């Protein structure tokens, strides 16, 4: 009746390019993680050096943050999955997957998403990620 709703997932705006399968087989090298803000700076600060995230930035949606990072290396949403998870001791966690990087952080830096903080000087903007119709 009054206490804010916890998110339970991502909202459909970033659903239009995500991965959602978390027993998937595919290696993916760009995630996304969905949980409370002083979730997201937790990890910033340690996956800052765990997956030598080629882009992190912390975004702000409408209850809590989506740390956004990239990789290099490739790895599998489930093993990344457990890293995020390591960190689900003191609040909800909601981390995923990302197909389309660009995209995504696209919707993230446009409303009604946000931006907070991020290493590069424009977003991902890495030289590294994939063409598509657009």
């Amino acid at each position: 009746g009054s206490k804010v709703e916890d998110p339970k997932d991502f909202p459909s705006e970033l659903l239009s390019f995500l991965s959602h399968a978390v027993f998937s087989n595919r290696t993916l090298a760009c995630f996304a993680i969905y949980t409370t803000k002083e979730k997201a700076a937790l990890l910033y600060k340690k996956i800052m050096e765990k997956y030598s995230v080629t882009f992190i930035s912390r975004h702000n949606s409408y209850n809590h943050n989506i740390l956004f990072f990239l990789t290099p290396h490739r790895h599998r949403v489930s093993a990344i999955n457990n890293y995020a998870q390591k960190l689900c001791t003191f609040s909800f966690l909601i981390c995923k997957g990302v197909n389309k990087e660009y995209l995504m952080y696209s919707a993230l830096t446009r409303d009604p998403f946000s931006v907070i903080e991020e290493s590069l000087p424009g977003g991902l903007k890495e030289h590294d990620f994939n063409p598509e119709s657009s």
